């Protein structure tokens, strides 16, 4: 017998006897989905604390890699959004530009592959936040072009309008005149 | 102990011992989701057979009601798509116009509430099929207006384009001159 099987089935048995569900299969899906959700949520919270306490870029990169793979393998929209929030905090904290770029690309890839419009909209806002904080025009224009790609690959006019609005604020907050003119040119293209 | 608990847990235990999964909770979610899916798929197949053998609309109406509630409570896009196909077959067979209207309204409500664009596109095609087969101009214009509502409530240009294409074919197949002009008038509005 593999370790934990007895305790796992005993836990489900207790709740069956307490709650007296009419359909044990339905109730099993609910019970074990909850346990899976509780465990992965705690793993994500543990990784976030570990990334916050880490004193080395290599430890943070390995945490980011595990978060990216958890997000990719999950179909739970709520969990992916929480992982996106936690990756955003790591990128904000990061002082190694390689790590910020790595996170930006994880977010870009998650957004481009997702069919959940609420999630893509949240990722748009997190990417624009990184661009607003950046003090490197090459990073800003990189993110702006990622957002422009999301807009042109979308047939959802509401997503396009939110990206346009985010890009207008990024142009407002950017300090290099040539960079601002470049963003405004990408903007007018999306408005057409 | 409730009936079936022992056998249910023994079945999961066999597969745990056969496949030796590294994560028993993950494996439980997979195992019980498959059993749930197998059982509801079989229920839908027997409802469809029962609807085909039924000899009175009252029995068919009760079957349609159970299919509509299974579709509403599921989060499995594949199952809902299969239920929509079975409702479409019931509407095709139906010779009581109240039953066809009832099915049209179930499909309309499913589509208007869904965030799954593949499902909405399939339902659009099923509604258009009912309109193409209809020999009652009041039913045709009802369905056309349902599709126009879906188009105007969508911000997805690809859904609007598919609806326009379906409406053009409905107008082609409709035989009443005033009805056709009405559909073409709704068509031009959507193209605008």
């Amino acid at each position: 017998i593999p370790p934990g099987l007895t305790e796992l089935l005993q836990g489900y048995t207790v709740e069956v006897l307490r709650q007296q569900p009419p359909d044990l299969v339905e109730f099993a899906v609910e019970y074990f989905t909850r346990l899976r959700s509780e465990r992965v949520n705690e793993r994500v919270k543990q990784l976030a604390e570990k990334a916050k306490e880490a004193t080395d870029k290599e430890e943070v990169i390995e945490i980011v890699k595990e978060l990216a793979e958890l997000a990719k393998q999950s179909t739970d929209s709520e969990l992916v959004n929480e992982i996106v929030k936690q990756l955003a905090e790591v990128a904000k904290e990061a002082t190694d530009k390689e790590l910020v770029i790595y996170i930006v690309k994880i977010l870009a890839e998650l957004a481009k592959q997702s069919t959940d419009s609420e999630l893509v909209n949240e990722i748009v806002k997190q990417l624009a936040e990184v661009a607003k904080e950046a003090t490197d025009k090459e990073l800003v224009i990189y993110i702006v072009k990622i957002l422009a790609e999301l807009a042109k690959q979308s047939t959802d006019s509401e997503l396009v309008n939110e990206i346009v609005k985010q890009l207008e604020e990024v142009a407002k907050e950017a300090t290099d005149k040539e960079l601002v003119e470049h963003i405004e040119k990408i903007l007018e293209e999306l408005k057409k």
